[PDB]
């Protein structure tokens, strides 16, 4: 824009993700034990989780987020529901296949820590097909 302005950063830092199997039992222990820079979501494929996480990190940083924390804002952005309670219903962790995403300075170690400590089984990361990725992008960006 105007000559002399920043300098506006596109990068949000490292984001790590794994598709996992979680029992209700594992989901309980996860939320009780871990309080940091992660979220667990029930999503169709990985790309949309990454899009939601990027937007959530940026919106929080810019003070333009709907929810007040990144984990809350991931749920809002991934679901498209401004009400956190409604977002949780749609894309919150559910017994079965989930994605764990971590972000911030120690993203990779945190993801490893969650996975290792809870002996969580990883599944093949599933990419969104291009049709879905197009839709997810228009929905989120
Ligand atoms: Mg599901």
């Amino acid at each position: 824009h105007h000559h002399g302005s920043l300098e506006i950063r596109t990068k949000v830092g490292e984001i790590c993700i794994s598709k996992v199997w979680l029992t209700d039992e594992q989901i309980n222990k996860l939320f009780d034990r871990f309080k940091g820079d992660y979220q667990v979501v029930n999503a169709e494929c990985a790309d949309k989780v990454i899009f939601a996480t990027i937007i959530a990190i940026k919106a929080v940083k810019e003070g333009r987020s709907i929810a007040k924390t990144v984990p809350g804002e991931i749920l809002v952005r991934l679901s498209g529901n401004r009400q956190i309670k409604e977002a949780i219903k749609k894309v919150g962790a559910k017994e079965g296949e989930n994605y764990i995403v971590t972000f911030g300075e120690n993203a990779s170690a945190l993801l490893q820590k969650i996975l290792s400590t809870l002996e969580i089984k990883e599944l093949e990361l599933e990419r969104c097909d291009l049709e879905y990725a197009k839709k997810a992008f228009e929905d989120i960006a």
